[PDB]
C-alpha cells in the first residue's frame, strides 16, 4: 500500500481499517420498473499516516460496488482528506494519498455475505472514480488550521493537487472529466490543458433524470442539491443538464472558491478477486472511531498522541 521510502522500516506507521461489506439501497435511483436490478454493496476505507505518535494525515474514500448479473458497476468516491500540520512535513503529500487511493481503488479482496457463505461477484468490472475539491480548513481534524506547518491550499491550488494526483493513478482509463460549476470553459480548459486525456463535463449518464443519473453521496456538495431536489420531490421533472447548470447557483458552488467536481472511469477490467487481509470493522465500531477523532483538539500534541495510543 506504501512504498519503503516512505514508512522506512517504522518511522512512520499506518491505521487502515474497512468497515465489513453491507447492502445499501442504490445512491442512484432505480426504477423499480427496471430490469435486472443491481443489488448495492458499501464499504467505508479509513487511511492515516503516522508519525511516531501523531497523525499526519488522513483519508476517508467509500466503495459501492453495484452487482449485476455479469458485471460491477463500481464507484470509488473520496469522502475527506485532511493534514494535521503539528511537524513539519517530511513526505510530499500526494505521494502518499496516490498510492492508497490507487490501492483502495484496485481493491478486491471484499467478504461480502449472500443477500437475503460469501457471495462471488463477477469478473467484468466498470470503475469510477468520483472526487471534488473544495478548499475548507479542516475535513477530518478539528482545529488544525491553526497548526504551523498546515499548508493550506487556496482552490485553484486544490484542484491542481487533485488532477495531479488522480491523473497519476487513472492511467489508460477511458475517461477523466472535470467540471467547475459556473466557470466558464476556458477557465475549466486552463486546468486540464497539459492533461491531454481529460476533458470538460461529467461521467454520469447525460439525459433523463438526473436522480436516474447521479449518485448520492454522503457530504459531497453535488449530493445536497440532488437531496434538496429529492425532499422537495422534484425528482421527477429535474433533468441531468438543468442538475448542472442550477448546481452552479447554489451557495456552495457560487460563494465558494474554485470548488470543482472530478470524475474518472474505466470500463469493462477483468478482475480476479483476491483475499488481502487487512482489519475489518461492524460500521458501529467505525462511526465510533470518527466520533472520537471529531473531538481531539488536533493542535495539541497531548491530545493526538492519546488519541493514537488509544487506537493502539
Amino acid at each position: 500500500m506504501l512504498p519503503p521510502d516512505i514508512l522506512q522500516n517504522g518511522e512512520f506507521e499506518t491505521i487502515y481499517f474497512q468497515t465489513n461489506p453491507t447492502y445499501i439501497k442504490s445512491p442512484i435511483h432505480i426504477p423499480k420498473s427496471t430490469i435486472g436490478k443491481p443489488d448495492t454493496v458499501k464499504i467505508r476505507h479509513f487511511f492515516a499516516l503516522l508519525h511516531q505518535d501523531l497523525v499526519v494525515l488522513g483519508l476517508e474514500v467509500f466503495v459501492y460496488l453495484q452487482i449485476y448479473s455479469d458485471f460491477v458497476e463500481k464507484y470509488v468516491y473520496v469522502s475527506k482528506c485532511d493534514t494535521v500540520g503539528l511537524e513539519k512535513s517530511t513526505i510530499k503529500i500526494g505521494k502518499v494519498i496516490g498510492p492508497v487511493l490507487q490501492y483502495i481503488i484496485n481493491y478486491n479482496g471484499y467478504k461480502i455475505k449472500m443477500k437475503n457463505e460469501y457471495r462471488t461477484l463477477p469478473k467484468t468490472q466498470n470503475l469510477r472514480l468520483c472526487v471534488f475539491t473544495k478548499p475548507a480548513k479542516e475535513y477530518l481534524f478539528p482545529n488544525s488550521a491553526k497548526n504551523p506547518y498546515k499548508n493550506l491550499l487556496n482552490g485553484q491550488s486544490l484542484l491542481r493537487a487533485w488532477i495531479s494526483i488522480i491523473d497519476s493513478i487513472t492511467k489508460g482509463w477511458n475517461n477523466h472529466k472535470l467540471m467547475i460549476p459556473g466557470a466558464d470553459k476556458y477557465a475549466t480548459r486552463k486546468f486540464i490543458e497539459k492533461y491531454s486525456d481529460w476533458s470538460e463535463g461529467h461521467i454520469f449518464k447525460k439525459d433523463g433524470l438526473a436522480v436516474q443519473a447521479i449518485p448520492l453521496f454522503p457530504d459531497d456538495p453535488k449530493g445536497r442539491f440532488l437531496e434538496l431536489v429529492i425532499v422537495e420531490c422534484r425528482y421527477g421533472k429535474m433533468t441531468v443538464s438543468r442538475f448542472y447548470q442550477e448546481l452552479a447557483y447554489r451557495q456552495e458552488f457560487l460563494l465558494g472558491d474554485c470548488v470543482s467536481l472530478i470524475g474518472c472511469c474505466k470500463e469493462n477490467l477483468e478482475v480476479t478477486y483476491h483475499d488481502d487481509l487487512v482489519s475489518t470493522v461492524t460500521i458501529s465500531e467505525y462511526k465510533e472511531f470518527m466520533n472520537l477523532l471529531k473531538l481531539v483538539d488536533f493542535s495539541d500534541r497531548v491530545e493526538v498522541s492519546n488519541f493514537v495510543s488509544n487506537y493502539r
